[PDB]
């Protein structure tokens, strides 16, 4: 019902699989989204002072159209750029975060800004900014059963079982979606301005889907497509429960199966994300970017093959 925030100690932090099982035992999955604040001692990496030359092969210009909190988003591929150029562009007068009193103010401006000036999103960059020295909660090495996909079938899907980086700027958005194969996801905000998340509890996913079909007749399973934006007001107006949580630098966000989510970046930032699985996911996977469930059912549910 409500988004939980967890504050693990280092000892609690060590094993990812175990801690996610713990989060679920406390009901975290019910809201569709949980925040995890790492222990004070922990770092993803020592310094981020060597990233200006990182290549953004295909920055995406995000064009919105629509009215009254209901928008379609379209992505135009732009020419390659480096992170340094991208950062400068993000902080330029044309693209910078507008002045705001607080979050509520900024959120209202975000929703009121559509269609408006299309931002550029450095999304879907194959890569990681975690160091190998980081042995807890390293998005390249979570060690969940999702590793069976590569290990048993040799299947590599970038961004699903390998990490993606997202360099964002004001107003860049992720439209409503669930993850491929109804997998979990984890998102770590390395640095920069916040990222605001909206989530609809899994219990109410089907209601969101119905509302979406009504709101986007021409387009209508089109949500996993990541193209529909629906404002909080429109959700409230149609009686869809949702939660809103802002993620700040140094914080993790975990999304759970059947948890629809959407959001936006406040300003220049850098996030890293990957999907993962648990034994609980397998039956979602059975019902569900597609891949075979064979290795999972065979190895994790030998009883039930
Ligand atoms: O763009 C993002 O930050 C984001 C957030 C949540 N999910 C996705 C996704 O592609 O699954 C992307
Ligand atoms: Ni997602």
């Amino acid at each position: 019902h409500t988004i939980m925030t967890f504050y693990p100690t280092m000892e609690e932090f060590a094993d990812f699989n175990t801690y996610v099982a713990y989060m679920e035992s406390q009901g975290a999955h019910q809201a569709g989204l949980a925040k995890v604040i790492p222990p004070k001692e922990w770092k993803a990496r020592q310094m981020y002072d060597d990233i200006e030359d990182i290549l953004i092969a295909t920055p995406l210009q995000q064009v919105t159209s629509g009215q009254g909190g209901v928008f379609t988003q379209y992505h135009k591929k732009k020419k390659a750029m480096r992170v340094g150029q991208y950062r400068r562009l993000a902080n330029s007068k044309k693209y910078q975060t507008p002045p705001h009193q607080n979050f509520a103010d900024l959120e209202q401006r975000y929703w009121k800004s559509h269609p408006g000036n299309p931002p550029i999103y450095g999304a879907d960059i194959s890569g990681s900014l975690f160091e190998e020295s980081t042995k807890q909660w390293n998005l390249g090495h979570l060690g969940t059963i999702l590793d069976l996909l590569e290990q048993e079938c040799g299947v590599v899907i970038e961004g699903v079982n390998t990490p993606y980086l997202y360099f964002g700027m004001w107003k860049t958005t992720f439209a409503w979606h669930t993850e491929d194969m109804d997998l979990y996801s984890i998102n770590y905000l390395h640095f920069g301005e916040p990222k605001t998340w909206y989530v609809v509890p899994p219990e109410h996913g089907q209601h969101l889907e119905r509302l979406a079909r009504e709101l986007f007749p021409d387009i209508s399973a089109f949500l996993r497509h990541k193209v529909a934006l629906i404002s909080p007001t429109v959700l409230k107006e149609n009686g869809i429960p949702f939660n809103c949580m802002t993620q700040e630098a140094g914080e993790f966000m975990v999304t759970f199966p059947y948890g629809y989510h959407a959001g936006f970046n406040h300003g220049f930032n850098c996030a890293e994300a990957i999907n993962f699985a648990t034994p609980r996911w397998i039956d979602y996977g059975k019902m569900a970017v597609t891949f075979s469930m064979d290795p999972f059912v065979r190895i994790v549910q030998p009883e039930s093959y």
